[PDB]
């Protein structure tokens, strides 16, 4: 027991605590030919003259056993007061009141490291990336707004003529009556915003968006040089049936937002203790395997941990968005699941609006309740230690880093990605939110880091990770996701064939009474089915083809000309300064 | 003049010809201590000892103004008579009575330079693997054929009761006139060779076989280890414009095969001249541009000659896929280009048989006038020298290789690898015909390369080149070719729909009569257009639009699967040893 720590610490040649008897810490320094000798050994880089950061690395399992209580290098400085690095980029850079300066990436890489330098350096990239997604957004979102008086669908949903004669099916088995459509005009107004041609043109500039994010990083990174499946696909029916649950345990602008706002809070409520129980079940399946290098072991788990959050934060959004009300028929013979498990359709708007308020919710709550978490968690450990002088007795009480490190913060920005990328379709705010979080994010990030955390051991990396081609693969479903976001999602393309096709004997205005059909007791669905009375009554009729016609075209087309131009742009762009 | 000449010759060491009296020919011979130095120079490998290769290439723009003759390495010995390695690899290798052996690629390797050996492997690895693609080819060939007795459509069209009394439109101005259908019987009858399921699931297959190509050719080598755009826009509307003016002057089995063999010969043989002024343009506009080094020269040589080059020989094919016969209407109101300028409606079995021939033609046109040029070529060019003893002497006699070399010959393969993988879905025997032109095609360029030809200075190579992003880029734009192909070009998509979707009251009998459409003369054109007589008539019907949105969702589903295939088979093969 003691005796191997004994001989470890006179290899290693070859006081204790003020506070606590029991525990004792040693220093550990080199001399200068030891550190020539090492720096030899590893090939370091060339113009008190190795930098602090290269001299503990130079100087870096036996503490995973138990035997020793702590390793760690020591901090500089404290923060709150100058002794002197920590606090000068703790006063001008980590400190909330220094939010609008500009990062110190040399500084960073100075203090903390490579992999640190490198992702607050995608961190930042990625905010001056946002800024112009956001104005482009907002210019999207202006342009959805001024043209609310030339909507004519919603001001003809909102008239009660044309929006309240309507009298549409009930949705569902027990009573939830047939009712006057105008009571979706106050969704259905800020719908003129959500699908107009403003969001059109800003899913297919995102497309060009990413694929700039991506070269442009490309460059910045070219300067700054088997049970477990099948618990994913139990997974992916998990989450869907307790959307469906949340719901339901709901249902037993104020209606349809109370019903929007409430599920997804508490969905959202499931959808992060869940992701701890996933951080516990991917680490313990991980562990099952035997990983032979951490490298390769942070890889696999990479792959399993994103895989597992993909699923429990999009597949809530991918079934609003591809599986919920798309495969319901009409209210002859409704879709059971299981018998006695009709499905729910949809709002004649589309559900594009409560697509938005989910993607709307679970991104800006998981960016709010994360940056909650990542504050005060390491905060109130850290203060219930302190309700049990040196520099490293003061710098033992802070809660260790773990062994990934900054694995959880790639991730959680990976997941905020997703939303700015994959569904940008349904709202245009998206960098902009995430961009009002990546501003705060730098901060939390930087003041965690500097404040509540051990020092992490420097060490380089030459990019983001296994992140990257997580990021790439991200990048092409974006194409295929916003195509048939714009195409299945929401109804942007059949009203698009009702203006450019069928104006024609075979304007916008009268689209609402002509997309719908009527449904014989034996009310307005919302469908394109060939109605009671016509020879092929319920089945599809010409005007079902011919809109998924130009659903499938509309996909063919956009993708086709996207992926050509994310190929033109990516060949165009060298790549390099 | 001569005094740049004899300097030149002072520093490198710092006979005459017996037939010309003229030319002079000075040996040149390394030192042991000279060919250590360039060997320390340039890093070759270790285990007289140098080998003839490597001694070639230490040792290895001043001729090309004029002054030096012929600078070159020696052969060996004699091919035909042993002197002895020439004579080796030309007697087991080279021979076409050594068809049947496997090739020497550590002696190519050895006697040629690794490009040389790196050409021959990819040709035999593509040999190896166009035989598994050729008897699952095969396959899919003997699935169409043991079933022609079950091809209901093509027993009805031979049969005179559906088949001739269907009386179709004509599809020319002056007179052509309308005819009974059952003449296409005899083309109809292998038509149910050529699109049946065997061919979608070799096309199916064959996105499978193109990535297993790739990635063991991958593994392989690893083991191994803007005026000119515009005139190709101009070539583009040149290779249409020539295909519809060979068409008609054929215009002014028997007489469908007699049509398309006629005219798929006189486009091919402006297909071979127009090659040839293509290479000289292309030349041109390579040299009117300033390249600085060879390499970069070569690479921009390749990008353009193979722009040159897929416009020439695949626009012909193109048109007959996705331009002709696709945008022409109805016979009232057909659509004229430019005016008295019809456009050409297709049979009604479709153009993919045209499609066929064509390709056969071409590709296997291509092949045998290519090996024809490559064997007699160089073969009458050595005639004439002779017609016009030290062995330096008699190698001086021989067509020199150019400064490209091999270039031209992956290029000519490469196209053969766009008609083995583009337009595969057509017939399925196109891997067969690649496989018994690659058999040859080792022999053939093995025998000029060893016979006729100077001796290439060996160069190692690290893979093909240039021509590997052209293979990918060819490999993704398979999948959507094919695609289009089974979707646009055949009519496999419109009796699927028949079969599985309109055998029901809103079997395969009786397809051909519901599928054409009546014409009133103010006869059943091959179109899926609602009739004479309805109340939207001539317009597209529900059926059109049903069998289209079938064709773009086999599009959609058949390219988001098969990529998905790609990226999993990619992803699993571990790409190494
Ligand atoms: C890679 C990640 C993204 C995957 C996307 C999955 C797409 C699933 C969407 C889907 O198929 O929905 C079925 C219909 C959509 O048209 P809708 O008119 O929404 O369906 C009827 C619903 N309504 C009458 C109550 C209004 O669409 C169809 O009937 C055509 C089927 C062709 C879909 C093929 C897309 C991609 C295949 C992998
Ligand atoms: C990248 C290299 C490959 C490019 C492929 C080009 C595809 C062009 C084919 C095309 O659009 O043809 C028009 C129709 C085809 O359906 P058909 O029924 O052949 O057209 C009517 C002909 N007929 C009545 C006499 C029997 O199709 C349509 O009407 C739907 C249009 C959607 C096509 C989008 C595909 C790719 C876009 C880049
Ligand atoms: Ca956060
Ligand atoms: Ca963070
Ligand atoms: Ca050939
Ligand atoms: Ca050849």
């Amino acid at each position: 027991q003691k005796r191997k720590r004994q001989a470890y610490e006179s290899n290693l040649i070859c006081t204790r605590s003020v506070s606590d008897d029991k525990l004792v810490f040693v220093k550990v320094h080199a001399p200068w030919e030891v550190l020539c000798t090492y720096a030899e050994i590893m090939h370091i880089k060339l113009p008190s003259f190795f930098n602090p950061a290269t001299r503990s690395r130079i100087v870096y399992r036996l503490v995973s056993s138990g035997i020793y209580k702590a390793a760690f290098p020591l901090h500089d400085c404290r923060f709150n007061y100058e002794s002197s690095e920590r606090y000068l980029l703790y006063r001008e850079w980590a400190h909330p009141r220094s939010i609008y300066k500009k990062q110190p990436l040399d500084l960073i890489r100075k203090y903390y490291g490579e992999k640190i330098g490198i992702y607050f350096a995608w961190l930042g990239y990625y905010t001056q990336m946002l800024l112009l997604a956001a104005v482009v957004g907002v210019a999207c979102f202006l342009y959805g707004y001024l043209d609310q008086d030339n909507c004519t669908w919603s001001k003809e949903v909102c008239d009660p003529d044309i929006g309240g004669q309507i009298l549409m099916c009930p949705q569902c088995d027990r009573l939830c009556p047939f009712w006057r459509l105008n009571i979706t005009c106050e969704s259905s107004k800020k719908l003129c915003i959500f699908d107009s041609f403003g969001t059109l043109i800003f899913a297919v500039f995102m497309g060009v968006w990413v694929t700039l994010f991506l070269e442009f990083w490309k460059r910045r990174q070219a300067e700054l040089e088997f049970f477990w499946i099948l618990l994913i696909i139990a997974s992916v029916i998990g989450i869907i049936v307790y959307r469906l649950s949340v719901f339901i345990v709901f249902s037993t602008l104020t209606p349809q937002m109370a019903t929007s706002i409430t599920a997804s809070i508490i969905s959202f409520i499931i959808i992060m203790i869940l992701n701890t129980i996933y951080e516990k079940v991917a680490i313990m399946i991980t562990n099952f395997e035997l990983p032979r290098t951490q490298t390769d072991y942070e890889n696999s788990l990479t792959m399993k941990m994103f895989l597992f959050q993909f699923v429990n934060y999009y597949s809530s959004c991918f079934y609003i968005a591809f599986f919920k009300g798309k495969f319901v028929g009409y209210p002859g013979d409704p879709v059971y699941l299981l018998g006695k498990y009709r499905s729910e359709e949809c709002d004649p708007g589309g559900c594009l609006l409560e697509l938005t308020t989910q993607l709307t919710i679970i991104m800006g709550g998981k960016a709010i309740w994360n940056n909650i978490q990542e504050v005060l968690l390491p905060w109130v450990m850290n203060l219930i230690g302190r309700y049990k002088t040196p520099r490293w007795e003061q710098d033992y009480h802070l809660q260790p880093m773990g062994k990934l490190g900054l694995f959880y913060e790639y991730l959680e920005m990976i997941i905020q990605f997703g939303f700015v990328t994959l569904f940008v379709a349904s709202f245009p705010l998206a960098p902009l939110l995430a961009l009002v979080n990546n501003i705060l994010e730098i901060r939390v990030d930087a003041w965690k880091l500097t404040t509540q955390f051990r020092r992490m051991v420097p060490e380089k990396a030459q990019d983001i990770g296994a992140w990257q081609p997580i990021m790439q693969g991200i990048a092409i479903l974006a194409v295929v996701t916003n195509a048939m976001i714009i195409a299945f999602t929401s109804d942007m393309i059949p009203r698009l064939v009702y203006y450019w096709s069928f104006s024609i004997p075979p304007t916008m205005d009268g689209y609402i009474n002509n997309t719908l059909s009527v449904f014989n007791i034996t009310c307005r669905y919302r469908d394109f089915r060939n109605p009671p009375g016509h020879p092929q009554e319920y089945k599809h009729n010409i005007y079902y083809w011919h809109v998924i016609a130009a659903k499938l075209a509309f996909i063919i087309v956009m993708e086709h000309i996207i992926y050509s131009v994310k190929f033109f742009i990516s060949y165009a762009i060298p790549d390099v300064s």
